[PDB]
């Protein structure tokens, strides 16, 4: 009853590589990110409101807005990132040369 | 019963090798992030409200604007960030020459 | 019963290694950030507001603004970073030769 | 029932190794920042407003504005940061070499 | 029942090792920070506010501004920050060369 | 029951080396911080209000302004810092050489 | 039922090293830090106001400005802080050669 | 849009009377009562138990028990209560002699 | 939108009259009782336990006993309580005799 | 909008009249009573205990008994409590004789 | 928005009368009372314990008896209370009579 | 707007009245007791404990005993307590007699 | 926003009349007692007690006895508190005759 | 905003009459009594302690008895009160007899 990711879990032996997130001449924009997170065993609230009561006796109008969790206005812009000539990007993850 | 991310449970022999976020040249922006959390046997409220109550005898209008979590206005740019000849960006997770 | 990340628990012989976080002419910007954080039996309040209470007997209008968390305003900006030739930006993990 | 990160529990050998954060010609700006934090068996409170509360017998208008946590103007620039040339930026993990 | 980080908590032997933040030709600015903090059986109050509290018998208007935690105004700027030739920024963790 | 980071609890033989913050030409600043900070079996309360209370029988407008933790203005600036060639920015952990 | 960091517990043998923060060239403010603070079984108040309170029988206005904890105006600059050819930054923890 | 229990709404004229429990030569028990009770708008627990856990890495046995709302041994005994000759219990709700 | 019990809401001419609870020679035990109570926009929490948590690495036995609200032993005897001849108990609500 | 019990809302003319609990020779108990209560807009407590924590890293039994409200231990007895010949107990709301 | 027991609101004329509680020849106990009361905008706790916490890194057994609020023993006897012949328990709440 | 009890709020011409609680040969005990308590805009904290806390590192057994409120040990007797003939309790709220 | 109990708010006329607590030949007895309490924006800690912390390296056993409040040994006798004959007890609230 | 007991708060004409706690042949006995008290805008501490702490580094046992408030022995005896014939204990509140 194992619960992984990226790994190994019953052996004699193992190799675990890995090579990520490599950017060049880059633009990037976020509003919420959640990268590499656990839960076990827990709770969690997150942009959350429980109760809304509007009550009146008399009157003219009555307007509610209500949100949780609201994103707005995200840009990203990029340009002419890259000229020289003979630009290399590389990524590799496990090399393995014995003799 | 073992929970896990990125490594080895039960192994005679084992190695674990990691090369992350290698940049150049780069512009980025971001709100809110999270990376490498863990949550075990816990609690956690963020960004909450819990309750809203508008009571009014007599009046002309009522009206009410709540939320739990805003992000707003995120912006990232890039201009000729790379211009010189051969550049190299590179990353690696594990090299193994052996004699 | 083990939760862990980035590493081994039964193993005779290992090995973790990392390179994290690399950069060269970069431009960051951020407005809340968490990295390598662990929560075990915990309790956890952040940006939360409880009770809203607007009464009135007479009145003409009422409005409220209740927010938890909020973030505005986040910019990033680069220009000609990198202008030399040759530029390098390396990571590594693990580097192994024996004889 | 061990909880950790970037380690080994039960092992007769092992090694830890870690190269982090190494930057050249950057511009960097945050709000609030959270690293190498732990939090075992704590209460914990941050931005936080309980109670809220308006009651007028006779008046014309009524407003609120509350706020737990805000962030607000966050700017970075960079501008021609590398122009030398044959800069390098490494980051090793272990490097191994027996004879 | 062992809870840690960057470590080994059962092994005949082992060995730790770190380089972190190394820093060249770089402009950072933060509002609030923390690194390496343990909380363990303790409370935490930080940015609070508990009571908030407005009566009026007789008036035209009644506002209120409350907040927890507010940060504002974080700017950072570089400027041609490295131009000599061969500019080197190394980190390495553990080294081991034996005969 | 051990609570620990960047250590061993239990082994034969252990070496525990690190190289932290090392700068050049480096431009910085900080609202608050904190570093290397335990808290064990205590109390805490920074930044905090506990009561707001606003009377009044008869009255034209009333307001608040209530803040518990601020943080305003930081700025840093790098200029042409480093110009000198061949500058070296290094840092090691471990060396480990024997014959 | 230890809490510590960076050292070790229970270890027939043990070596701590460490180099930290070697600076050249820089230029840093802060306006609170802290450093290397262990509370244990202790109350700890700081930048904190009780009560607020504000009553009137008959007025025009009332207003109120309550602030727990305060930081503004934080600066940091540097110009043409290195110049001179062949400087050099070094920061080891610990060198082992034996024979 | 009106709700109620023994009793007249919208009537030029209208009488309410009653006569309730009357007791002669009785034995009464009761564990919980609720009498005359009215809700509106309002929340309510009573006799609740939220969450159940129980965890184990290593054990032989493990048992809960667990209730809300329990009620045991009631008990009401009459012997010889009314013995005397002509008792009377009498209830009249409204007697109406007019001329 | 009128709630009510045991009374008139909207009539020219009204009356409203009782008798309750006329005892002779009885014996009456209870262990909670609630008569006239109202609620009206509240919360209630009455006999409730929110959370168990049973957690251990190595034992023998884990037994749990939890209870919200608990009533036991309510008895009532009553023995040869009325033996007088000619008694009475009358309750009326209302007499009207009008010349 | 009006909440009542046991009156007149809006009538020109209105009586109210009332006789309760009349007793002769007569035994009574109780644990907990409430008579004659209102809530309006208001929170409540009673009888409650929030959280139970039992953690062990070796033993051999753990056991826990909680309770909120409890109630034990209600009596009554009446023996011979009416002997006189002749004896009343009446109650009347309201008697109207006019001429 | 009118809240009230045992009375009028809006009515030209009006009356309110009661007798209430008249007692002979009794017995009575009782563990806790409450009367007339009236909760309007106030927060309550009564009988409440918040946390209960038992760690042990070794033992052999650990046990917890905790409650909130608890009554127990309440007894009430009466014997011959009433003996005189003609005794006479009235109780009225308007009597009425005009020429 | 108005919270009231035994009494009238808008009204022309009103009267109350009321006789409450006449004994003879009565014997009452009680624990706690309220009678006529009003609560407005206020805290209220009776019988409470906050915080458990049980920690050993090693020992054999452990054991708590908490309480928030408790009443115990209430006893009421009586006997033969009226005999006189033509004994007498009246109670009256109002008697109106006009020529 | 009227809060009262036992009379009148807007009236051209009124009358407030009582008469409370008539004892003959009676025996009473009460632990604590509160009669005719107002409090208004105040607050109230009664039978309070804050932290409980029981800690211990080494030892066998450790119990702890904690209580808020507590009443104890109540009690009350009568015996032949009445034997005269022709024995009257009356309260009346208001008398009114007028020529 | 009026806050009364046992009075009128907007009336032309008025009468407040009252006759309280007549006794005759009567035992009392209290512990702690409060009859006519007023808590406005005020703080109030009664039977509290703060903080309890027991720490030792080796011992056999540990026990605490900690308690706020506490009453205990309350009795009260009454025998023979009234013999003579022909006693009288009357209250009124008010009596109008005009021409």
């Amino acid at each position: 009853m194992d619960v992984f990711m990226k790994g190994l879990s019953k052996a004699k032996e193992g190799v675990v590589a890995a090579a990520e997130k490599t950017k060049q001449g880059v633009a990037e924009a976020a509003g919420k990110t959640k990268e590499g997170v656990l839960y076990v065993g827990s709770k969690t609230k997150e942009g959350v409101v429980h109760g809304v009561a509007t009550v009146a006796e008399k009157t003219k109008e009555q307007v509610t807005n209500v949100g949780g969790a609201v994103v707005t206005g995200v840009t990203a812009v990029a340009q002419k990132t890259v000229e020289g000539a003979g630009s290399i990007a590389a990524a590799t993850g496990f090399v393995k040369k014995d003799q």
